[PDB]
């Protein structure tokens, strides 16, 4: 959890859908 960082390849805040490489969706 914990919203996110760019150490995650996510934006601060993290995108939400927009490319997002933290769920199953690949
Ligand atoms: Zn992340
Ligand atoms: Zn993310």
């Amino acid at each position: 959890g914990s919203g996110c960082d760019d150490k995650c390849g996510c934006a601060v805040p993290c995108p939400g859908g927009t490319g997002c490489r933290c769920t199953s969706a690949r």
